[PDB]
């Protein structure tokens, strides 16, 4: 299979600029940037939407303003960069140039992964290890928390990533329950979708997620390494065609300001950018 929906790929294994060890979170900004968090290189790298390297920041360590196992990444409308740290157990807010401003969740989080910003400016934090989701004020006060460890609708099993749709509904990938779950802005369960398998519309261990302007939910899965698109009611629509250069254990996923889908192809030490809107 010679061609698919891939536009370009960036990255090889390593610790230098444009190289990766463990791609995790992916974010994309309204200023036309792609941001990649690397949990094992302890850095965030910023690229243009066309894949050109722009900048890198991240100081290894366990103190405030350092990164130890950075996972989720989001960009605030302000341009600040929000980074979850699984090992430091807090979420940092950096400037667009990587200056540490504040951290939230310290003493509250067990092991965060996904981070997002809701339509009201709340910071949504997926606590992968605690199997719950927090909604924080920017000052670090908890608005609400939802979920606990388990297999049921209102539980999570290693939740990974988050997205927020135009109705301020929160979308969570529930990795070890093989489903995507949608909540209202109060954190109350609305619906789940997905099934564990290899056939059409099925997946295994959903990871990266995004939601488009029409409410369609774009989901990467770690176990089959595909990207599947669902409508906002959770019904399968289509694949993003990755067959010419397959994924291997994808992590974070984002929609870019130029209408593409970017995915962390972590097992192949690269990010891949796909046609989506055109």
């Amino acid at each position: 299979p010679i061609e698919d929906d891939l536009i370009f790929r960036v990255g090889t294994k390593g610790r230098n600029k444009g190289e990766f060890t463990n791609l995790q979170g992916v974010a994309a900004s309204t200023n036309g940037k792609i941001l990649i968090a690397d949990s094992n290189n302890q850095c965030v790298q910023i690229f243009s939407n066309d894949g050109q390297f722009k900048s890198r920041f991240g100081i290894r360590g366990r103190s405030p303003g350092q990164l130890q196992r950075p996972t989720g990444v989001a960009v605030h409308p302000s341009g600040d960069i929000i980074i979850a740290d699984y090992d430091n157990k807090w979420v940092s807010i950096f400037s667009s140039d990587g200056k540490f401003k504040t951290k939230i969740g310290s003493g509250k989080l067990m092991g965060p992964k996904g981070v997002s910003v809701d339509r009201n400016g709340h910071i949504i934090v997926v606590d992968n290890k605690a199997c719950c989701v927090f909604i924080f004020q920017p000052n670090g006060k908890i608005v609400t928390r939802f979920g606990s460890r388990g297999n049921g609708d209102r539980q999570f099993a290693g939740p990974h990533f988050a997205a927020v749709n135009s109705n301020n509904e929160i979308i969570i990938t529930d990795f070890h329950n093989h489903s995507v779950k949608v909540f209202n802005q109060e954190g109350e369960f609305m619906l789940k979708f997905g099934s564990n398998g290899e056939g059409n519309g099925q997946f295994n261990a959903p990871t990266g997620v995004a939601v488009d302007s029409n409410g369609n939910i774009i989901v990467a899965d770690w176990g089959n390494s595909r990207i599947q698109v669902f409508d906002g009611s959770g019904s399968f629509l289509s694949y993003i065609n990755t067959s010419a250069d397959p994924l291997y254990g994808p992590q974070g996923l984002a929609l870019t300001s130029d209408g593409h889908v970017v995915v962390a192809d972590s097992g192949n030490h690269c990010f891949k950018v796909y046609r989506y809107l055109q």
